[PDB]
């Protein structure tokens, strides 16, 4: 007599596919607003990138929450809720393939 039981099992290890995209700027800034929250307004994107993938991306891997919005001043842009300036540039650089030299930081 005898039983099975597990050996072993892989991890999450995996190639790379990613490749270089072409030169634009991005600004990713921070907000100060009535309601109190504190934002971050992602700002110059090619129109070639969904602002809606760009949505869906930040509220799956990163967690985050928001949306489009047409500011007075800054235009047509999306606002993520806190300070994200960091983790939308890495989205930018590591997802888009977008050089980092490309992107403008900005605090408030």
């Amino acid at each position: 007599m005898s039983i099975e039981n597990l050996k072993s099992f892989d991890p999450f290890a995996d190639t790379g596919d990613d490749e270089t995209a072409t030169s634009n700027y991005i600004h990713i800034r921070i907000q100060q607003r009535n309601g109190r929250k504190t934002l971050t307004t992602v700002q110059g994107v090619p129109e070639e990138y969904d602002l809606k993938r760009i949505l869906k991306v930040l509220k799956k891997d990163f967690a985050c929450n928001g949306n489009i919005v047409k500011d007075p001043e800054m235009g047509e842009i999306i606002q993520l809720q806190g300070d994200q300036r960091a983790k939308v540039c890495e989205f930018m650089i590591s997802q888009l393939g977008l050089q980092k030299k490309n992107i403008k930081i900005h605090g408030f």
